[PDB]
């Protein structure tokens, strides 16, 4: 038994007494002090029973709810989505046993002094790798083939390459490289606690894989070949989130990109048996031969389909472009204009300007989902969905409601505290909700509901 | 106008980073395996063609000047290849692969930018506007709870709720 359990349980009785005693109210105001230490340590949820009435819960906060991540609490409130009936309880409960891993992950290792550390400068450790890569692309770039303080390090660099050389420069930033991209993936998966699912979810995971194939092209330019450092610069792609959402704009909709492409090239195929079949002669192309100078491009079908597609979608007036230049006096004079004109219209007026206008599409969809997520989860209770129009004028405002009243953080404590607690000790509402837990039922999370706002 | 460019400045910066990371990666490629098709035309002041290819540095200066100002891409200043040439289908992919991927998506990303940003301003001026016409200024109740009432909506912003008051 312990002096401190014994005295949370007294107060969280007072608490519930002060709601008939306003005395007892002002007395449990805190001005070291052990009002302020329980009522930091004191939670309160509001649930709903069987008979469909609201019931106010007060429970302590269970210690290893202490060790719950500020990324992860806000990436799940960030990421977290709606359901067909527009609530984000059931992914919310969903991630619940994924919390007390992660809580439990990072209670074992912060007694780790060195990993904990090294996993406390993840930023620092991948602004590094990408400095090296540029630099070492920069290099290579400049120099290949051969034979704030980044200033500082640009210094560093020219002094390296004037005294040793650049295949020594080029062989210490690599290693660097190397080295810093293993000390970020030890602290990417110390941190993340990926292994925590298992070996099978942590292969699955897509960035770690990304991270492997980095090591692996880092690698490779190592020793292998430097050439191989250019795929490197890859990721800044991934450490920018503007230029994410921008290429997120051409892969949402890259299915309709591609069958616009080939239809693009369904038309170049009809182009080309028409023009093989009645303008074979004008297909004529210059050629630079190494070491006549004119060729026949359309004497095959596939060479002819080969040549309008190469030429005739890369040329802004179309396969006309390329073609024997007519004169006026020939017969097949019109059909060549009507042959020029409807290549240009149909294929490149139209059929190229389908992808930019997808991408353009994609671009306002982006925006607008963009908004109005954002707009929902700044303007709406994440437990009980209630909007901020509901609680003017009330007394209890939508800030206090969304602190202290419908605290999805709170919940999460209140679910962990009924998976910590002996079943022998739970009380009413602690069996109510875990029962409930148990058959799979939501109903206990309120709804469109508000005891402040009913009473 | 202006500023429908400068609003994403950053966007367009980093599309434009990604147009270079490509043209670098191509002009790597065709170091690599297209040397010899790097021939240049130049008017000399007082030969009339030089290779453009011989180092790596010069052959991204090429590509990056002349591939993106071209419609037809790079493929468009490369040596003319003959179909008999044991790399004309690498020719072929090499060019139709850089006019799609460069020319025909990364280029127009910034257009695309420009166009979104465009819209993102229409609608923020439109939402401004519209509070500020039909909402209070200092209360911020809408014109629909002052209908049917003695007093009107004007009458509560120029006599009641004055915010000069
Ligand atoms: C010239 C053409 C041939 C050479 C360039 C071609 C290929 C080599 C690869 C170039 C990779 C550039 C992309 C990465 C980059 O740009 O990352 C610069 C990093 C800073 O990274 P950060 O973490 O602060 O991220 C801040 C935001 N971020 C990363 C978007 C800038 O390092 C720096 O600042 C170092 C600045 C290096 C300055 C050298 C100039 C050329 C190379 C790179 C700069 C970008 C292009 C400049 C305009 C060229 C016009 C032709
Ligand atoms: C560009 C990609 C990197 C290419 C790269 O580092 O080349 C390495 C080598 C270069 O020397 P070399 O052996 O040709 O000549 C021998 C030595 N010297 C060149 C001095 C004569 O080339 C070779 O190994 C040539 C044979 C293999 C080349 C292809 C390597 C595999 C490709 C990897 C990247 C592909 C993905 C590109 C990114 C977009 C994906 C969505
Ligand atoms: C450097 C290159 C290293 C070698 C790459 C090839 C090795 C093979 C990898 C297989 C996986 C490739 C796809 C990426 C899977 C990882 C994933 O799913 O991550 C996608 C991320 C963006 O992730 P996000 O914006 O959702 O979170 C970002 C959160 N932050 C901002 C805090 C960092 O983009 C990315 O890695 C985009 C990376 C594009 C690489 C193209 C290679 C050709
Ligand atoms: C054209 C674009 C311009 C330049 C080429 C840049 C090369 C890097 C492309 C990175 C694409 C990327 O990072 O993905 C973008 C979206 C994001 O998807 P999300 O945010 O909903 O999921 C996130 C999880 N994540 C990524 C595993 C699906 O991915 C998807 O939806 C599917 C992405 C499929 C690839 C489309 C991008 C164009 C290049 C394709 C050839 C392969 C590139 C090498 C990397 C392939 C794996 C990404
Ligand atoms: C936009 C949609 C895309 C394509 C449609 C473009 C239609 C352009 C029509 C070209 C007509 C053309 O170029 O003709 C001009 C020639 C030049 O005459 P000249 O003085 O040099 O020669 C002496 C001959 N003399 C005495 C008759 C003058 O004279 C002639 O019309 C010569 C007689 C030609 C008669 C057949 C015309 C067939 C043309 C179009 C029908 C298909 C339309 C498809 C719409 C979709
Ligand atoms: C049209 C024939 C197509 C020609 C070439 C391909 C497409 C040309 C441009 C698009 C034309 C198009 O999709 O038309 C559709 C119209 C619809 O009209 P609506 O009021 O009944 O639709 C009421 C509402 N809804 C459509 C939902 C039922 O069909 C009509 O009635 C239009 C009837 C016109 C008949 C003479 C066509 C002569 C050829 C013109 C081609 C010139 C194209 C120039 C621009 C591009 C060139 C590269
Ligand atoms: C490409 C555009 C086409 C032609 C070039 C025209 C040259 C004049 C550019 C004037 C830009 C300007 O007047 O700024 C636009 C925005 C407005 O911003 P705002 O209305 O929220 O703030 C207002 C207070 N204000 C301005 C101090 C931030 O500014 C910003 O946001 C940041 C503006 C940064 C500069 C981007 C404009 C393109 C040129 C850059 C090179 C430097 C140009 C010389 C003038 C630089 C200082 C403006
Ligand atoms: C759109 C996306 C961007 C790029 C993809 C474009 C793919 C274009 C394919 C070009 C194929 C080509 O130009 O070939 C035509 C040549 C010409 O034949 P000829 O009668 O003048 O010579 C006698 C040879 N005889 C007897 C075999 C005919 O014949 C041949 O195919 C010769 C044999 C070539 C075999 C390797 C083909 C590799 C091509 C593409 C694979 C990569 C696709 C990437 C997709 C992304
Ligand atoms: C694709 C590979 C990329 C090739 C070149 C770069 C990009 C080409 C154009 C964009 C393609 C793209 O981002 O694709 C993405 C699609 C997505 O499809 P989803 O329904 O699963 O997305 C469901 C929803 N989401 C995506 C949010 C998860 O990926 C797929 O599944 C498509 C799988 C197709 C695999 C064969 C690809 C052959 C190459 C085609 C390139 C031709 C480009 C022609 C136009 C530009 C040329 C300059
Ligand atoms: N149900 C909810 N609806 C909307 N926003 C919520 C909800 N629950 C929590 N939030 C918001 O999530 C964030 C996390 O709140 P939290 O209780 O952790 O406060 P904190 O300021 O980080 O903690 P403390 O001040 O007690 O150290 C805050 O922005 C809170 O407003
Ligand atoms: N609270 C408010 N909400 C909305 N509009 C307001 C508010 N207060 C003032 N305005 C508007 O701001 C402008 C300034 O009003 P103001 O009292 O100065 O009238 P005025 O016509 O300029 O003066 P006067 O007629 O007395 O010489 C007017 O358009 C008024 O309608
Ligand atoms: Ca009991
Ligand atoms: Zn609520
Ligand atoms: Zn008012």
């Amino acid at each position: 038994v312990s002096p401190r359990e014994v005295g949370h349980n007294i107060y969280i009785l007072a608490l519930q007494l002060s709601r008939h005693n306003k005395q007892l109210q002002h007395l449990l105001k805190p001005v070291e002090d052990p009002l302020a230490y329980y009522e930091n340590h004191t939670s309160q949820i509001e649930i709903v029973r069987q008979d469909r009435s609201m019931e106010q819960i007060v429970f302590p906060v269970p210690g290893i709810c202490q060790f719950l991540t500020e990324e992860t609490k806000h990436r799940l409130f960030t990421t977290t989505e709606q359901d067909e009936q527009g609530s984000k309880v059931s992914d919310f409960f969903d991630q619940s046993s994924f919390l007390h891993n992660e809580m439990e992950w990072q209670r074992k290792l912060r007694s780790m002094p060195l990993i904990y550390w090294f996993s406390r400068r993840m930023t620092l450790w991948g602004s590094i790798s990408f400095n090296l890569a540029v630099f070492i692309n920069i290099i290579i770039a400049f120099f290949y083939p051969y034979m704030s303080i980044r200033p500082l390090i640009v210094a560093l660099i020219l002094r390296s390459i004037y005294y040793l050389g650049i295949g020594p420069t080029l062989n210490i930033l690599g290693a660097l490289n190397l080295t810093n991209k293993i000390v970020f993936v030890v602290s990417f998966v110390g941190n993340r606690g990926t292994f925590i699912r298992g070996y099978k979810a942590m292969v699955m995971d897509m960035e770690f894989l990304y991270h492997v194939g980095y090591i692996l092209t880092s690698v490779l330019g190592l020793f292998a070949h430097e050439l191989f450092y250019s795929i490197l610069l890859f990721d800044l792609i991934y450490r920018e989130e503007t230029l994410f959402n921008v290429i997120k704009s051409v892969t949402r909709n890259g299915r309709s990109i591609l069958l616009t492409a080939l239809l693009a090239l369904i038309l170049v195929y009809l182009f080309s048996i028409v023009g093989f079949l009645f303008l074979k002669d004008d297909f004529i192309l210059e050629v630079d031969r190494l070491p006549d100078s004119t060729e026949r491009a359309c004497d095959t079908l596939l060479m002819c389909i080969v040549t309008v597609m190469n030429h005739g979608l890369r040329n802004g007036g179309g396969v006309g472009d390329i073609l024997r230049k007519p004169s006026k006096d020939e017969s097949l004079f019109p059909a060549r204009v009507v042959y020029d004109l409807l290549f240009f219209f149909i294929v490149i007026i139209i059929v190229l300007n389908l992808i930019f206008g997808v991408i353009i599409d994609t671009f306002a969809d982006l925006r607008s989902e963009k908004q109005k997520k954002e707009e929902i989860l700044k303007t709406t209770c994440f437990i009980c969905g209630l909007e901020r129009d509901k609680f003017d004028n009330k007394t209890v405002s939508f800030e206090e409601h969304i602190k202290l009243e419908h605290n999805m953080w709170n919940y999460l404590y209140f679910i962990v505290l009924v998976r910590v607690k002996n079943k022998t000790d739970y009380t009413g509402p602690e069996s109510y909700v875990a029962q409930m837990i148990k058959n799979k039922n939501l109903d206990w999370f309120p709804r469109m509901r508000a005891m402040s706002l009913v009473s």
